[PDB]
């Protein structure tokens, strides 16, 4: 794999192999997404899920949602990439998580990033605020926090005011991934990635994962991507066998533009490629990456 990245860094085509695969990209009908009543609950009128891969709410009433179940068969994990919420679609975000059983939610951007809003506070910031979500009978409480540098962990009690059924779901919140950007290396990323690994909330015992950035697929779909190629690394009996343009396209599949940047797809090449040595069996990286990823400051 460090092979390709090694030439196509000298080749210094990293734009060249990004367009292609924007031409190789999937392109499947989004109606339910543009009909007219659907427009409030759409951040980006260029965003949007596919009919086919479309989160479906369980109301009666719209169950549109601008939401896509990703589903990688051979690797065997399924995720949910969806917008940032907005003010009117924080109670359907939620009522999503509840309907699909998911555990944990994976969040790589600020509510306002560069003086610009990207996503609504959706779940509360303190304990003593728990908020409700009227119109689908939920309520959401912040039960604790585990703040680090450059990523926060927090533990979110869910409950159906119906039923008075409750649920932990945890909330993995990378703070300073950047817009069109990337992380400020593989060693915090990976380090990031294998916290939620580590907490449960990918098991197949769940639902799916749900991850979100603004628009749920730049940041996300490098997230997805690198999780994705190393399960398969995992899996397979040659490593080297995987074909992360190929896997992108797979994804693809599903929702549409994920990876934003040439940059974003050259740095997904290097967290498998960095992340390939943990799963080779090298015990001394895990450490090395919290320590450059200075999470305790
Ligand atoms: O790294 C990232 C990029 C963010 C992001 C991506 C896309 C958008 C949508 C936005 N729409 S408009 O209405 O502001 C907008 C801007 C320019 C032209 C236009 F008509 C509408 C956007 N779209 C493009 C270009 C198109 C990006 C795209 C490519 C394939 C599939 C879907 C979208 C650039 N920014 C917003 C944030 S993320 O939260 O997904 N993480």
């Amino acid at each position: 794999m460090e092979k390709e990245f090694e030439q196509i860094d000298k080749s210094g085509s990293w734009a060249a192999i990004y367009q292609d695969i924007r031409h190789e990209a999937s392109d499947f009908p989004c109606r339910v997404a543009k009909l007219p009543k659907n427009k409030n609950r759409n951040r980006y009128r260029d965003v949007s899920p596919f009919d086919h891969s479309r989160i479906k709410l369980h109301q009666e009433d719209n169950d549109y949602i601008n939401a896509s179940l990703i589903k990688m068969e051979e690797a065997q994990r399924s995720y949910i990439l969806t917008q940032g919420p907005l003010p009117n679609t924080c109670g359907h975000f939620w009522e999503m998580v509840w309907e699909q059983k998911s555990r944990g939610v994976v969040m790589l951007n600020r509510v306002m990033e560069k003086g610009s809003l990207k996503c609504a506070q959706y779940w509360p910031q303190k304990e003593e605020k728990e908020m409700i979500f009227e119109d689908t009978n939920l309520k959401l409480t912040l039960i604790s926090e585990d703040i680090k540098s450059y990523y926060t962990v927090r533990q979110l009690e869910l409950e159906n005011l119906t039923t008075q059924e409750t649920r932990e779901i945890l909330h993995f919140h990378y703070t300073t991934w950047p817009d069109f950007g990337v992380p400020e290396s593989p060693a915090s990323f990976l380090n990031f990635l294998f916290k939620v690994r580590e907490s449960g909330s990918l098991s197949p015992e769940h639902g799916p994962v749900v991850v979100h950035c603004s628009a749920g697929i730049g940041r996300s779909g490098t997230f997805c991507l690198a999780d994705t190629c190393l399960l398969l690394m995992d899996k397979r009996k040659d490593p080297s066998s995987v074909d992360i343009k190929k896997v992108l396209l797979e994804m693809r599949k599903f929702r549409m533009g994920l990876i934003q940047t040439a940059d974003q797809l050259r740095f997904s090449y290097l967290a498998v490629i960095e992340g390939a040595k943990f799963i080779m069996g090298d015990s001394s990286v895990q450490d090395q990456w919290k320590e450059l990823s200075h999470e305790d400051l």
